[PDB]
């Protein structure tokens, strides 16, 4: 047969329907039919079609084919959602052998303490540096004050081809250029469940940040769900950072399934 993966999460109805969670990959025994297709998770599933039709009624993310493939190097972690930057700083904490940090390119003057090559890859020229990026060399790339930064695809190789896992504080847009330079992430993105819910898995922030967070979040589910690996959900950050962990161990090893050539 060939192998799916579940981009959404699937009356009081009973029938031998297989029930699956938003990145499971499923293993499609019998596709012959329009409606319904046999399946088990590595029962029937609704085909694309189906999908389709009454999400339209309803008011399209559906299923994706994916092929296994054996990698050498480590996967780049992207952590998304609200408290990603503590379950970055976390990992990086937690385990200093497994995890990493990736050196940046800059184009600002280096301060008198800074160390090229470490704390960053400090660039000659601003001219250079847009040449690189125009020349598709970095993963992502940005301006802050009046200086250019930007994750090379080299610096990431570097820690990936190590066998360390990248933890990377770039945008969910870095997925395919990733995946297209052969350096397969981990995107992992922290779904608040409400607004309330933010308030608990951060009991820092006020109630106004709570609310941006929470808009953020919803606009990113919106625009890149088909590029997350799994979404993590959780009562406290606790929670949530244990499942980070779960996913990575999960989605990590030699094997790993990426998008395959056959399309549905
Ligand atoms: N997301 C992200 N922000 C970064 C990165 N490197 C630097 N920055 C941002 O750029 C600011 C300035 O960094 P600096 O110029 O002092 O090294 C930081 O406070 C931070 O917000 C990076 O790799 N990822």
């Amino acid at each position: 047969g060939f192998y799916i993966r579940a981009l959404f999460d699937y009356c009081g109805f009973l029938s031998q329907a297989l029930s699956f969670r938003f990145g499971d990959v499923l293993h499609v025994i019998d596709a012959g039919d329009e409606e319904w297709w046999q399946a088990r998770r590595v029962g029937f599933i609704p085909s694309k079609r189906r999908v389709e039709r009454r999400e339209w009624s309803r008011l399209v993310l559906s299923y994706e084919t994916v092929t296994q493939m054996e990698v050498h190097y480590a996967r780049p972690i992207i952590i998304l959602g609200p408290t990603k930057d503590r379950a970055n700083d976390d990992l990086l904490s937690e385990f200093p052998d497994k995890f990493g940090s990736c050196v940046p390119h800059t184009t600002r003057p280096k301060r008198e303490y800074e160390i090229d090559g470490r704390d960053y890859h400090f660039v000659s020229s601003r001219e250079k540096m847009e040449k690189d990026i125009q020349a598709h060399k970095f993963i992502e790339a940005g301006q802050y004050n009046s200086h250019l930064y930007g994750t090379s695809v080299q610096s990431v190789r570097e820690v990936a081809e190590q066998g360390k896992h990248c933890i990377l504080d770039v945008s969910a847009n870095a997925v395919r250029r990733l995946q297209a330079a052969h350096l397969h992430p981990i995107a992992i993105f922290i779904r608040p469940r409400s607004l309330e819910n933010v308030l608990e898995i951060n009991k820092r922030i006020t109630e106004e940040q709570a609310r941006k967070a929470f808009d953020r979040a919803t606009k990113l589910e919106q625009e890149f769900t088909e590029c997350f690996s799994a979404i993590v959900e959780g009562d406290s950050f606790e929670e949530i950072y244990h499942k980070v962990k779960r996913v990575i161990e999960d989605l990590s090893g030699p094997y790993i399934w990426v998008p395959a050539r056959e399309r549905l």
